[PDB]
């Protein structure tokens, strides 16, 4: 009983550890994407 | 966020410049154009 439940654990751990990095992968795409939308406001205030 | 308030400062500054030498540009031209006027009533005034 006591290493079926750490069986269990331990799976849900391993796909603990994918969600995370696909947190990560959104948050990075969405930062990176952010960077080009600053230069633009940049650019728009030294227009004006 | 730092960094982006001082690239905003500076080409805020750096395009500042450029407004200050087409200032420049212009009062030159009108001082330089006004110079003729002054002869010309010198002139006007010798004839007188």
């Amino acid at each position: 009983a006591i290493a079926d439940s750490l069986r269990s654990q331990a799976n849900t751990l391993g796909q603990a550890i994918s969600n995370g990095n696909d947190a990560l992968g959104i948050l990075q795409t969405a930062d990176k994407a952010m960077d080009e939308q600053l230069k633009i406001l940049d650019t728009i205030k030294t227009k004006a």
